[PDB]
């Protein structure tokens, strides 16, 4: 797919004076642009590189924005993100990675999960310029549900899934989940707090690899956050698949919801990944630190539900993306309820 002319001759010109090498002497009628909101940007397969500037780069299109650009650089700098070549009021131009995105079902093989435990333990022990207060959660959820409140649906099938949500006392269960998050005790890291199957990439040529072989990407949501949240919410995604092609466009399954063994097999390898020498303890502590681990991350995970739940009320109201929001945030808090009751 070809992009409106206007933007293709924008594109053009960003990576001409922006990119080194053969692309600051593109013509543009030598120019490639296709539609992945993203464009992939390329030179002529018959235009040689000069050095060793990129054949192919991802562009980008859109306080917070400040925040945003310094992550993904310093990201980019660490090699935890794909490389930045430019950054401009209208955009950005990223390394363009061949890959595609994992599928639900892929979270579940144990080497899929052995791998994103790693990457995101890698993740965890980031620096960065942030505010370092574990207020996202919290501050997050309040102020959804300040939305959530005051949301007046006209739609008649929508009016009644809101009463239906509504009548479990939102704010007062908030404060209950609050309270059990605080007798909780989890580290504050640098966090994804979005880390499903769309924002992993399996990386080309790679597939066959044991340890080597994923991406994450899409740090829209990261902050410093309870490390808990950031597993906890994982594990929430093996239960969701978005690629469903017919309304609500997701299917849940609570019965995916990685079991303690599964658990035990992603925070295996989390720990040694995030604590360099974890495998040298006694093996009750390390069954200490692991048990008491996995109470925390499925205490958690319910704030995963609340959140991602609340959210979804609000994109009923604001979003105009064609997805069942509603029957979404039913679905998060039927497992909110489900999983708070076999914890006990
Ligand atoms: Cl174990």
């Amino acid at each position: 797919e070809q992009p409106e002319p206007r933007t293709r001759r924008r594109a053009y010109l960003w990576c001409k004076e922006f990119l080194p090498g053969a692309w600051r002497g593109l013509r543009e009628d030598e120019f490639h642009i296709s539609v992945i909101m993203l464009f992939q940007c390329s030179l002529p397969d018959t235009t040689a590189t000069l050095g060793d500037e990129p054949r192919k780069v991802l562009l980008r299109l859109y306080e917070a924005m400040v925040l945003e650009s310094v992550m993904f650089a310093i990201l980019a700098e660490r090699s935890l993100g794909p490389k930045l070549y430019g950054i401009f009021p209208q955009g950005r131009l990223e390394q363009f990675i061949p890959s595609r995105r994992l599928d639900t079902e892929e979270l579940s093989l144990p080497d899929i999960s052995a791998e994103i435990a790693e990457k995101m333990a890698t993740f965890h022990g980031m620096k960065m310029p942030f505010n370092k207060e574990p207020k996202w959660l919290f501050g997050t959820m309040e102020k959804y549900l300040k939305e959530v409140l005051r949301i007046k649906f006209t739609e008649e099938s929508r009016i009644k899934k809101l009463h239906k949500l509504l009548s479990y006392n939102l704010p007062l269960e908030l404060e209950n989940l609050r309270s059990l998050l605080e007798s909780t005790p989890s580290p504050v890291v640098f966090c994804h707090n979005d880390c499903q199957e769309g924002n992993i990439l399996l990386l080309e040529g790679r597939e066959n690899s044991e340890k080597q072989k994923l991406m994450l990407i899409d740090f829209e949501y990261s902050s410093y956050n309870y490390r808990g949240f950031d597993i906890g919410n994982h594990f929430c995604e093996w239960m969701y698949d978005y690629s469903y092609e017919k309304y609500p466009f997701f299917r849940a399954n609570i019965r995916k919801y990685p079991t303690k063994k599964q658990q035990l097999h992603f925070i295996s390898s989390y720990l040694p990944a995030f604590q360099n020498d974890f495998e040298n303890l006694s093996t009750e502590e390390k069954s200490i630190i692991k048990e008491e681990m996995l109470l925390e991350v499925n205490r958690f995970a319910l704030a995963s539900h609340f959140l991602w739940g609340l959210w979804s009320i609000v994109q009923a109201k604001i979003s105009s993306i064609e997805f069942g929001y509603m029957d979404y945030a039913q679905a998060r808090f039927d497992a909110y309820f489900h999983q708070k009751r076999k914890l006990g």
